[PDB]
């Protein structure tokens, strides 16, 4: 009865604390929007719908984000009146256009060149939490080490004086219950009561600030842009974000930390592999924040009627975005709840939102995440959890059990064996891994050589536990003798068979060295290093009929979707042309799946498909899948430039590698639309490193126009489009564009970023 749990919803309990992806799977799965009427507010689940709402403050207002879910009585109100409590706007619930210009003028010190002058502290703060416990042999990470570390390096950000630490606690608890909490009317009073005493005591730091306003710390750097900036940075967003800001600055932090740790020691290969290597931490940290994160809900309210989730939503209406959803949406991320380190879009977490108040200390939390995580594995990488009850704090948006116990044997401890262990470092990763960042290694158990210039391989982990699945159209990276010469290869083994992943491989007659390296090394037992899957070729799997066009080498990645055609139960042909017919492969399984569903052309018997006249007789409606040489898919895209009732989707395998030549070309400008900035990029940058230079965090994978990984929408402007991956029709429409390679013909772009 999903109007029932529509019905019931009541995040204020410890089944949403603990696991609340779980607790509304059914939602992101079947009602992607609903009313909660003991809340008052529209509950949505699925990211997709997330991300537009985060990329719009206009229309989605952050004003409710820090709301109480009480009433408040007169009495608390009177109790609240007594401090002048006047708690308004910060950073986090502010509007437009005012937001974008207060974080424009207070973000710098967030940069990340004065974030990475923090190391040095965190590292000797964890140094000294592990030093305490290390021979005790049962422990509270949480008491002992964890919470300690962000917050003594958040009150160092923030020039706090730091000498009452229960009683800055008390305070941090207090907010947090009056922000996104539900307190019992029993208890408001004496909540209203800390929540006041926290005010003026940020109050008076407020004013020891003001008389030393040259000392150190962000809160003091914004009392000097007050100056500077009188109507922007007032007094009550001073003392707003003073209060604010101490709880925001470490508490997630300690929660993501603790929600990691917790999953790691849950998953005991996936920790003894971080303790073997430590070049995996960024990579497990972000799939952490994925498949664990400290944020569950977020809130925003409509400022005009519109329409989610094909509801129409009238002015003012409250929304609850179930963060922790969005990040188990399985049509953003295949088998999410396969807990993944080796997933390669693990970063597109949205536990720090996106566009316009993407958190402006995540880089810090993500270190602060790694060194502890580093710290552990290192010296306690033969703990576990001890037995245990997890208890959460109920509130809305923030989730992370309170203790985290774990025991362990002492006189194993590595150091005690190998002392030089306490002076490695792991050199940490600021901002998402890259790709060579994000890699799992995989052994080949079997290669197949069904003719001389192709290879099919099976790749396995090395332990053969199973693999994540995936879906018709993705590839994978191969490491082709060195991690800057990836290949991508499509998978086109069963996407749930767990056990092994298939790939074929092609020798290139005029090889950059990739697919010759390949087949001059490849033999079963070794070990290679492999990203992905990523799919960038996906089957639309509500299509009423499709076709399936395979040229050559191109069969991989459509012989997964004529059989995912088969299992959907949809009209389908697989026409699949060769040149040899020592070329074929996987011909006999071919036949045997498709049955008289399958059409093959020798060319070297004077047998070819005759593309003209098969194009002619497609239907409307038809989905056309093709992939194979540039002139195949040209002559498809011509074919289909006056067929609008037919629809086209190409994948390129022998597109030509970008190359940025600065001598031949020209600055230009382009406008973060959501992010309010505008940068300019000269004739030596690419665009790609232009965003990353500023923060702008944008997926990459081949960085030379050939995988599509780092597609951007465009808004207005004209592209100069210098990747393989667009048909001449995408190209025209002025909307995708792959940062890595391309430029403008216009002086200046508008991004959607
Ligand atoms: C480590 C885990 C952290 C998480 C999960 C987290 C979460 C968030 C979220 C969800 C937002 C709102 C995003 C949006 O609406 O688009 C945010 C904003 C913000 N965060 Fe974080 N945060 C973390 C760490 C930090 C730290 C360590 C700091 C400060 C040192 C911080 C400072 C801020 C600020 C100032 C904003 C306001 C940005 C704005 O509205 O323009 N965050 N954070
Ligand atoms: C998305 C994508 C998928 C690809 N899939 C395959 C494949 O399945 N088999 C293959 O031989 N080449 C495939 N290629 C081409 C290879 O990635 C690679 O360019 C080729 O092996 C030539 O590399 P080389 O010049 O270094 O030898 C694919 C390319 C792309 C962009
Ligand atoms: S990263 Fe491969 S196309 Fe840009």
């Amino acid at each position: 009865p999903v109007h029932r749990l529509a019905e019931d919803f009541d995040p204020f309990q410890d089944a949403y604390m603990a696991d609340p992806a779980q607790f509304v799977r059914w939602a992101r799965e079947q009602v992607p929007i609903f009313y909660a009427p003991k809340l008052n507010y529209w509950v949505v689940t699925r990211y997709d719908t997330i991300k537009q709402i985060f990329r719009d403050p206009v229309t989605f207002s952050p004003s409710n984000v820090l709301q109480s879910f009480a009433q408040p009585s007169a009495e608390v109100r009177q109790v609240l009146e007594r401090y002048g409590y006047a708690f308004n706007r910060t950073l986090v619930n502010e509007d437009e256009p005012m937001h974008l210009e207060r974080r424009r003028v207070l973000m710098e010190p967030f940069a990340s060149e004065h974030l990475a002058e923090h190391e040095p502290m965190v590292r000797e703060l964890v140094r000294r939490a592990v030093n305490r416990f290390i021979d005790t042999g049962r422990a509270d990470l949480v008491d002992q080490m964890i919470w300690e570390v962000p917050f003594t390096v958040a009150l160092h950000f923030l020039g706090v004086d730091d000498d009452d630490r229960e009683k800055m606690r008390r305070f941090a608890i207090a907010h947090t219950v009056n922000a996104f909490g539900r307190p019992s009317p029993e208890e408001q009073l004496a909540v209203a009561e800390t929540v006041g005493q926290f005010w003026q005591f940020c109050g008076e730091v407020l004013e020891k600030m003001r008389r030393t306003a040259d000392g150190p710390g962000w809160m003091r750097y914004s009392i000097r842009q007050q100056k500077l900036y009188p109507d922007v940075v007032t007094d009550s967003y001073l003392h707003s974000m003073m209060q604010a800001i101490i709880v925001a600055a470490h508490e997630t932090t300690v929660f993501a930390t603790t929600n990691a740790l917790k999953t790691l020691l849950e998953h005991e290969t996936v920790w003894r592999e971080i303790c073997a290597d430590p070049s995996l931490i960024p990579a497990a940290a972000e799939e952490c924040l994925r498949y664990n994160g400290p944020v569950a809900g977020w809130r925003r309210r409509t400022t005009r009627e519109v329409e989610v989730e094909g509801v129409r939503l009238p002015v003012g209406a409250n929304i609850l975005m179930v963060v922790a959803s969005a990040n188990h949406d399985s049509a953003h991320f295949d088998d999410p709840e396969f807990f993944d380190i080796g997933r390669s879009n693990a970063s597109e977490h949205l536990n720090f939102g996106y566009g316009a108040h993407q958190c402006l200390g995540r880089n810090l939390g993500r270190m602060e995440m790694q060194i502890m995580i580093e710290e552990l594995s290192r010296r306690l990488p033969h703990m576990r959890l001890a037995e245990q009850r997890f208890d959460y704090l109920h509130n809305v948006s923030f989730r992370a059990p309170r203790h985290l116990w774990v025991e362990w044997d002492p006189a194993q401890n590595p150091e005690r064996r190998d002392p030089d262990i306490l002076r490695l470092r792991q050199p940490v990763r600021i901002g998402p891994p890259r790709a060579k960042d994000v890699v799992r290694t995989m052994e080949v158990a079997a290669v197949e050589r069904p003719s001389e210039d192709i290879v099919v391989l099976h790749l396995t982990r090395p332990d053969r536990r199973p693999l994540p699945r995936w879906s018709p159209g993705a590839h994978i990276d191969i490491e082709c003798g060195e991690p800057d010469r990836s290949r991508q290869y499509s998978l086109c083994s069963d996407p749930e068979n767990r056990d092994a992943w298939r790939v074929a491989v092609q020798r290139d007659p005029a090889s950059r060295g990739g697919s010759r390296w390949i087949h001059e090394e490849v033999r079963p037992g070794m070990l290679l290093r492999v990203r992905g899957p990523r799919n960038s070729f996906r089957l639309d799997e509500h299509a009423p009929r499709y076709l399936f066009l395979a040229g050559g080498i191109g069969i991989t990645p459509i012989m997964t979707m004529a059989a995912r055609a088969k299992e959907l139960g949809t009209d389908y042909e697989l026409h699949y042309s060769v040149r040899s017919r020592t070329s074929l492969i996987f011909v006999d399984e071919l036949r045997q799946i498709h049955g008289d569903r399958l059409h093959v052309y020798v060319s070297e018997e004077g047998v070819r498909n005759d593309l003209a006249a098969l194009i002619r007789r497609a239907s409307a409606g038809t989905q056309i899948y093709a992939c194979g040489p540039q002139r195949m898919l040209d002559t498809l895209e011509r074919l289909i430039e006056n067929r609008p009732e037919v629809t086209l989707r190409v994948e390129h395998f022998f597109g030509e590698p970008s190359h940025l030549d600065p001598a031949k070309e020209r600055p230009f400008q382009v406008v973060l639309r959501n992010s309010g900035l505008t940068v300019e990029v000269p004739a030596d940058k690419t665009l790609l490193e232009v965003l990353r230079a500023y923060n702008i965090e944008v997926q990459s994978d081949c960085e030379e126009g050939l995988c599509g990984t780092c597609e951007v929408s465009v808004v207005e402007g004209e592209v100069d489009h210098r990747d393989s991956v667009l048909t001449r029709a995408e190209r025209r429409e002025n909307r995708r564009m792959m940062c890595c390679c391309s430029r403008a013909k216009t002086e200046r772009l508008v991004l959607d970023l």
